[PDB]
């Protein structure tokens, strides 16, 4: 699923994320966007064979089991399948663990190159 910048917003915010750890919503929608255009379906492998998966792009490496990454963990305890549904319910929990580990939302590139510093408020301007 494609989702809308406003209907992501909402989701979202009921899952828990705005000012979660800190972060306003805006900071999570941005990140959406430019790591995975908003897009549950998203896929992207990365050179050390891992993958990213779902709408804020949760690698393989650490975060949850594709069966097809030697030597990594599965610290959300999920199939990374689980974070491509039309449902964020599991990609914001394991979002969650991830911000949450110490390095805060830097544990996004994007976010960190992109959105970090910029006026993340726009990202959530005018939804309701
Ligand atoms: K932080």
């Amino acid at each position: 699923k494609v989702f809308g910048r406003c209907e992501l917003a909402a989701a979202m915010k009921r899952h828990g994320l705005d000012n979660y750890r800190g972060y306003s919503l805006g900071n999570w929608v941005c990140a959406a966007k430019f790591e995975s255009n908003f897009n549950t379906q998203a896929t992207n492998r990365n050179t050390d064979g891992s993958t990213d998966y779902g709408i804020l792009q949760i690698n393989s490496r650490w975060w949850c089991n594709d069966g097809r990454t030697p030597g990594s963990r599965n610290l959300c305890n999920i199939p990374c399948s689980a974070l491509l549904s039309s449902d964020i319910t599991a990609s914001v929990n394991c979002a969650k663990k991830i911000v949450s580990d110490g390095n805060g939302m830097n544990a996004w590139v994007a976010w960190r190159n992109r959105c970090k510093g910029t006026d993340v408020q726009a990202w959530i301007r005018g939804c309701r």
